[PDB]
């Protein structure tokens, strides 16, 4: 008879095996861990290390109960392949998702626009990334989408650039129009005045003149900067008599 | 003849192995359970355990039947594959399932936005999520597409903030405007003053000037604090004549 | 050779043996095959579930049996697999969407995200749904199109139903010109929806100033009314709305603009 | 070796052989796979999936001759499936997009989501269906062009058929000045369907204020007919909207404007 | 010592084989032709049996070397994906151009219109198809993309259809306007008279009413039935004193 | 002991494998390009027959060391595709590379249009073509792009065609129009007259009909061709009171 | 207890197993090390060089898993299976970042741009700070920091603003119907002549260009210095403007015949 000797020598062998793996694969974790190798990397290729030699053990175990060596590799590929491909994206976020901790593209509290949207970072979880709209939306990006595409970073330079575009009538002097922009943003001290400070005729519209000026400001500065400095050229070409002109038209009649 | 025998044991060997698969796989699927692990994974893993079995059990029984045993694999891989196909969607779906359950970037009863479709969530079925838009059409959305794409929850933050831009005549008072915007948003108690209270000149439009106003509110009190502070600014300004241009245009007359 | 006739009908044998094992192999796969087909449909499994499954169930039998037939005429065990693989790859790729809408079809019928009857809007297409066949569903639009949409398709994308919800909600802009009293515009829009008994009071009933737009005032309605009703109410309230404003001398705008000669 | 001719000889046979064997089993599969054929066509099976089976059917058997016959002349058993394999795979690979559409064809033969003679939209092109071919269906459209669609993008998209339903259904959208009689227009309208005897009376027949439009109030009007019908249903009964609306003073308005001087 | 008699019957077997698998292969390649297959389709598939030939001797040729017989699968397995990824577009495309010559959609010298690309076709090559678009330029389109998508031919159905949508005043006659319509389709010979001719009322516009009207031609004459009957139109209305109407405005004052 | 001599073996044979590499890869090399077969598609093929030979070598040498033979296959094959998938883009650029080069749909300095990007063309590098737009940007597009979509060549034709399209008063004579425009391109000698010379109303717009005017010139006459000619019918109108009409509106007054 | 010939047995094949591990593992670590230096001393690129010794490295670990799992009866398929498995689990994580890395060796070694030039990757343009080994980062005119992938790159076009030296304005000025062609363009010809920074010996292009429905417009192309190319349009576009003024040529404003009626 003794298949019972068998059996239970194949039931030894897995728990054996199943406590073999247990510490092997912790060794192995916290030997990585330890070489201030990422935790979730670390962790990943210790679940393998564990499951390796999970594999290894029922291979053997049901080998002594005659389960054949080729018939435990097919069973168990078809196994990994169906958890393989229920897990399939999630792999893929959890890799960006150490990737973008790893190389910090950006960072919690960043305004950034990742694919069209913007707000700013809360947090990157292990599978996707978490942030606050301007107006207090949250909004829960996954990972993987984030690395495949485009990370616009508002907040990484600490100097950035307005430009404004007015219009002015078709019969304003050019040079006045220049000089009272010019001081303007001459007189804001908010301006970085060693950087680019253009202002200039920039297009002969339908209706307009178009004036460009663009001036840098540090990034916490730009949105007041842009708004206070609207505010004085629209008052200060008041006081000159420069025109905003409304659209335009010439009507013939018959 | 004794073929007999090893008929009747293939049968035996199929039979001993579909009870003890039953019984190896509700094993596991209790102690996965009980290990506060997800109905739904532990359901999975435990399925595959079982037909692990299966499988094992069907190489020996036909096996014992002069079936060989690379035919086997090669044919239960061919019927694998195919259900693997026919079950593709499916699996990805289950899977989403479980992650949005998981990790509840949203929970029912919460207005959120799933790639454009927005309404208040019912329900987050084992393939599929269903919500009812503010109109009462009830939408349903494979959990696969939902967690691939963005996810914007309305509900989850208890602050929120109204913009809202009021164009006005060119001469208008950029000092008068403001200060009576300011007041209108002083004086309503459901916007929050610790918080932004921006009031500014804009934008120079083609027949306008633009103030932009922005204040936050609860997420309950936004809608109406909106409706109400838009109404005020109406009133006000057509108490102190600040006058909402119509669309401006300079004529210039001619003859032919 | 003709001597030689010993290890002729020596062949013989084998391919007689060969005929046999795939005749006795095609009955008891028939058999086997449909049994395990009853005993699914019996336990309350889908009938295209149960069909799939029998299908596979019986090809592995024929598989089975062309090895071994095969193998007694020589042809080698590895190469039978081989050919079969091959085979079974061919019509794998000429199946493949297919088997999809199958899946598609067996999964709209087990949890009827819509039922046949019901409006729906599938990526974009809207109607009525007539039926939902093994591989494709038709649905007939509000003006008579017959739509057939890949059961697949569907159950990728989003399911909007209309049909599923007893009550809906209509929504009314109605722009006034710049110069209405706000609470007279309010005043009587109230009264409309609060006269229309098909307008459920126990809901939502909004009725606010909600943009101030280029040439007009708009005031937004909203009201609940059951699915039934949902169409009529927008038409009875709008023509109301059309009467007493005038009636009110509350001026629906045109176009405005201001011209300055020169 | 002009001495050593036993073993010379010896090879010759295998070789005959080899060639016997390719014969015999080119023959035998010509019969074995018409027999097939001719099974499934008489069980009425469709001609070209009992077709793609039979040829299947056909190549299986070549393979295993190959194999046998290559395997007398020593070439190894796994080597002649290698082989085999990669050719099927080069030929799988060229062959795909055919078999696809060939499988769409089937279906659309088999299931006729729509029939020769039938206008249908496929995928935001519309026209009356010519033929189902093997790859690719053919349509006309409605000012002679002839389009050619691959079956499989056909199967893959949505299939609207204008031609399945017998019966059809009309909206006109009718703009009016802001000052006419919703009454009037209603009761005008209503009497013009209401005298075209082509409109189905036991269907719906909907004449409403729809919309207040920027310079038109705008009525809708919806009328079942028979399809055959539909398109002149239409302009008939607009022509008559037209005259019947001049006759009693009904306006078409322009577009509208209010304009306010200044200097 | 005797491994020099391996090693030149390891060339022997590999100039014995690639000399027999020449032979063979055009053999095959010439029963084909004959049989009257594609010249490509011939061409693709006597290739895969020469080097199906030059597979079988290797591996007996490396084998009496002692490279075992896995091991030259392995290997010629990987070269062959390593070509197989580098020929996969032209493989398809291929396939595609043998498809368009077989089944011919289109024919050189046909307007065709493929995925939004119009032009007339010259030539359909092993990989792409060439086009001359109205104003001379050459578009080049792999074959493969056009089998994937729509083909409109111009060129195939003989007799094709002209739309004319004319504008007239809202107060013009709506019968005087359809008989001179009428008139004008009537008296234009190459205008089909045994298929539609039609001349409606077709739409209340912002500033006009709208006449369609729907004539049938041959291909050649299509160009120059709507350039004619459309001066004719023109030519007509104004003697009869019907309008073509400028945009429209109502203007209400005030100040 | 004896492990030493496995262990030098295995070298040996590393060695001579390698050597008996290098020769029989060149050996095939020259004699492809010998052959006039593509430079580049004679080394992508000539470098699987190196490695081919490397592979053996090191099967046969780790095999004489005690790394079985399925080990050996298994590994190479991992390491393989993770090349394989490195390479992978750029592989599929090398091909489209020899097929532009092979069948040139251009040709360095013709004008084209690559998936809605004109420019000249400056050459075609292994991986990618580069190009010079008509205002100095260089734009670099990836071969295999470019060969898996439409290939617009504007400079392969030498005769191109303008068409004009001048749009004049509703009360023009359509006499007049086309006689003024048919002499401007008669006088023209850069318009080809061998071809056509199209000069027809083609449209009513809203505040003016539309004449349509189509002529062939030289590739290198487009562009002036057209400017002149436009640059006529505007004096020549102008001359002849012909009126180009400004946007057009009936205003019908209330109070 | 007294089982222990059988014991002790095996407690040889696991040290011996362990052995393997530990030469093995030393052993990769030089021949890897080895081929390394070897590549980059014969100037290949530092990640292609480091890629390749990687593989060169698991290989022999690979070989060496397998002998010393071999000794403890882990048999030699199961070993390939295993790590075949764990290798495809890797390689579908690293799969992106792979592709990111080749397209990060070719931009480096091919240079479609460099650090400092102004670029449009796929409809985003500024200036490259620098490209990473699996992405490229850029600043915009306006001082946004965009980071896109490698690969993302490399897919698509790349158009390079700073590559040629010498690059061409267009102006389009519209002017009224009643203008005289002949002055119009004597006076822009004028000004581009005048201007200095234009270069003379290429295109100096000024045509009537189109016929609008309130304008005459007219194309003027002239060539530039990149550096120049900002200014000169500028420059050039404000004496068009004084010129004009000063020759009486209207820069027309939209253009209308409105035609009245009475209706009653
Ligand atoms: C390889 C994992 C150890 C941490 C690497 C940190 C790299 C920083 C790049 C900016
Ligand atoms: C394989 C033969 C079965 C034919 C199916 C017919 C379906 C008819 C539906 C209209
Ligand atoms: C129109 C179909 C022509 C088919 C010819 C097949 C030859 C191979
Ligand atoms: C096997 C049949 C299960 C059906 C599920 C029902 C869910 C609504
Ligand atoms: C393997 C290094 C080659 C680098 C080539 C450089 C081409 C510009
Ligand atoms: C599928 C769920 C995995 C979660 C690991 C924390
Ligand atoms: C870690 C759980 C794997 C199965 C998920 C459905
Ligand atoms: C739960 C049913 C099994 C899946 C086969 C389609
Ligand atoms: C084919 C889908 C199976 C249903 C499992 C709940
Ligand atoms: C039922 C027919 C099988 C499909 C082969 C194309
Ligand atoms: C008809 C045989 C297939 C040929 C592929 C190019
Ligand atoms: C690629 C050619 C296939 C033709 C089958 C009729
Ligand atoms: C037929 C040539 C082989 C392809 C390598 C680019
Ligand atoms: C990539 C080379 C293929 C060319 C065939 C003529
Ligand atoms: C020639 C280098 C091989 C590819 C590794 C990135």
């Amino acid at each position: 008879l003794s298949y019972a000797v068998n059996i239970v020598a194949a039931l030894a062998i897995i728990i054996v095996g199943l406590i073999i793996a247990r510490m092997i694969s912790n060794a192995v974790n916290r030997l990585m861990i330890s070489r201030k190798i990422d935790a979730t990397v670390a962790c990943f290729l210790s679940a393998l290390v564990r499951y390796g030699i999970i594999a290894f053990t029922l291979i053997a175990a049901l080998g002594r109960v005659g389960v054949q060596t080729a018939s435990v590799i097919a069973v168990l590929g078809a196994a990994g392949l169906a958890v393989g491909l229920a897990l399939q994206g999630s792999l893929s976020n959890l890799a960006a998702g150490v990737l973008l901790v790893m190389f910090r593209p950006f960072r919690a509290g960043e305004y950034v626009d990742l694919g069209g949207v913007a707000g700013t970072v809360l947090s990157v979880q292990i599978f996707s990334t978490t942030m606050r709209t301007a107006d207090g939306k949250i909004i829960v990006i996954p990972n993987g989408k984030i690395i495949a595409g485009n990370i616009i970073n508002f907040s990484r330079e600490p100097v950035r650039r307005n430009e404004f575009i007015i219009g002015v009538a078709y019969d304003s002097d050019i040079d006045q129009v220049k000089q009272i922009l010019t001081n303007i943003i001459q007189s804001e001290d908010r301006i970085l005045k060693d950087r680019e400070m253009t202002v200039r005729l920039n297009e002969l519209g339908a209706s307009s003149i178009n004036f460009v000026v663009r001036v840098w400001s540090n990034s916490g500065d730009l949105q007041n900067v842009y708004w206070d400095v609207l505010e004085r050229i629209k008052r200060e070409f008041d006081a000159a008599g420069i025109s905003f002109p409304y659209p335009q038209m010439d009507v013939n009649f018959k």
